[PDB]
DNA sequence: TGCGACACAAAAAC
DNA sequence: AGTTTTTGTGTCGC
């Protein structure tokens, strides 16, 4: 009734089908590595303004909550939270050098201001795109939002164990254990050691990921996991890396910018989860119908 | 046909 | 140790 797997970190991922057994809804056997990520492709290569090395890069994505392996398919459920989170390393910068660097696209082309991550699903069988949504911890009393794009610092991926840690925390105390894990402030930085010109300066924002966290993520309530055959739906969730450029022919997005502008949010690379299977709301999906 | 909304309840969080 | 929070899911109805 439930198949155990060990994780990198020594956690367990115990896989059940919601089908057969109810678990309590924050019942640690909830947490779980969901399908192993693989790359889609390499997009806009990057290279830093001087040396004209090429910026190595790779995203380092983890599912955390919300899928089973299930007689070799991996199954979500719609109406369930999922957990995805991701970072970014780059095998031939170190992070303090990095962040003192400039860096550009070769369409010495475009300059990056900031990396970021954003993440999409898809129908893998047709490629069509499907609406994520997240909530608050509140839930139906707090609000509904899209996953957003995520500006990030290169970061080795937390463990599984530290994510599920983190996961519901608001003591103040707590939150400080963790505070290093996930962010980079720099307004606590040495201004001085720093060009105008660098990297971490064209941030956005002070406080900076260095993971990003999509919790309580759910596919759109209107999403169709049937095909008209009644075979499953192949959904895939996918992880992009971009550098976001400024305005002013190869794969991006528009990004509402920062200076009130329309950035650009330039791919670099994407990842994406082998074929997903979502369960509906249709009692025979649990196991209270038995 | 299936979904938005409310309800219940069980373990985590503090 | 007791209270509040969080989230899987049961249920009613439009």
């Amino acid at each position: 009734v439930i198949l155990t797997q060990l994780n990198e970190d020594g956690t367990t991922s115990n896989y059940f089908d919601k089908r057969k057994l109810k678990i309590a809804p924050r019942s640690t056997l909830q947490f779980k590595v969901g399908p192993p990520f693989e790359l889609v492709r390499d997009y806009c290569p990057v290279v830093e303004s001087h040396t004209g090395r090429t910026l190595d890069l790779r995203i380092i994505p983890r599912i955390d909550r919300g899928f089973d392996h299930i007689d070799e398919e991996w199954v979500g459920y719609k109406r369930n939270y999922f957990t995805l989170v991701s970072t970014f390393e780059t095998a031939n910068c170190d992070l303090d050098t990095f962040l003192k660097s400039s860096f550009d696209l070769l369409v010495g082309r475009l300059r990056v201001q900031y990396f970021a991550i954003k993440i999409k699903a898809k129908n893998d069988d047709d490629d069509t795109e499907i609406n994520l949504v997240q909530h608050t911890a509140k839930r139906d009393k707090g609000p509904q939002f899209c996953p957003s794009v995520c500006p990030l610092v290169p970061s080795p991926l937390p463990k599984h164990q530290t994510i599920r840690e983190a996961s519901n925390v608001r003591n103040i105390t707590k939150m400080k254990k963790y505070d290093s894990t996930f962010y980079l402030h720099r307004d606590h930085v040495n201004y001085e050691e720093y060009g105008v010109d660098s990297l971490l300066f064209s941030y956005p924002e002070d406080s900076i990921q260095k993971v990003a966290r999509y919790e309580r993520v759910q596919f759109a309530s209107s999403i169709s996991v049937k095909k008209p055959s009644q075979q499953n739906k192949h959904f895939s969730l996918h992880v992009i890396l971009g550098a976001v450029v400024d305005p002013d022919g190869i794969p991006y997005d528009e990004l509402a910018l920062k200076n009130g502008s329309k950035g650009m949010f330039v791919y670099l690379q994407e990842m994406k989860t082998p074929p997903l299977i979502i369960r509906g709301r249709s009692p025979s999906n649990y196991a209270s119908s038995q």
